[PDB]
């Protein structure tokens, strides 16, 4: 799969992950600079979601549609992954009005976008995560996976919605 930005056409580095496969745990951190742990037991669902940059306003859109999700449905954990510092993703969760959401940053390791195949290679956004939407069941196997082709369209919530019914 290739994404593309414009003229760009971005190769995704990192492993390839695949609807079957049991997703990794990896180690991010969150706006406390706590080093946290992806995954999380007890959940039917786990949504995990990565953007380029919460300053982008394709990127908004998609952290406010799984902050008001985070509240809809209880049942399902909702995590959304940048290279932003946390610093930032505070400030502009702070200013945007997203206090519910499971915002965290993949930078100190890049274990994210490394060992979920989502990494933008060479290119303006090389280094930043692939805009993306992976639902794991509640053994944390992979049911469902979006890798945005054209990066500035949003996810395919409709298609989401389905597997989270």
């Amino acid at each position: 799969q290739k994404v593309t930005f414009k003229e760009e056409t971005y190769q995704l580095e990192g492993k390839a992950l695949k609807v079957g496969d049991k997703a990794p745990d990896v180690k991010l951190v969150n706006g406390d600079l706590q080093e946290v742990n992806l995954l999380k037991q007890g959940v039917r669902f786990q949504v995990v979601s990565a953007l380029p940059s919460l300053t982008g306003s394709v990127c908004l859109l998609q952290a406010k549609h799984f902050n008001e999700q985070t509240g809809k449905l209880p049942s399902v954990s909702f995590s959304v992954i940048s290279m932003d510092l946390p610093f930032s993703q505070g400030q502009i969760c702070g200013a945007e009005g997203i206090k519910d959401l499971r915002i965290l940053s993949d930078f100190r390791y890049k274990a994210f976008g490394e060992n979920y195949g989502v990494l933008l290679g060479k290119g303006s956004l090389q280094g930043l995560l692939a805009r993306s939407v992976f639902v794991l069941d509640d053994k944390g196997v992979v049911i469902y996976k979006e890798i945005v082709q054209n990066i500035l369209e949003e996810p395919n919530y409709e298609a989401l919605l389905k597997v989270l019914k």
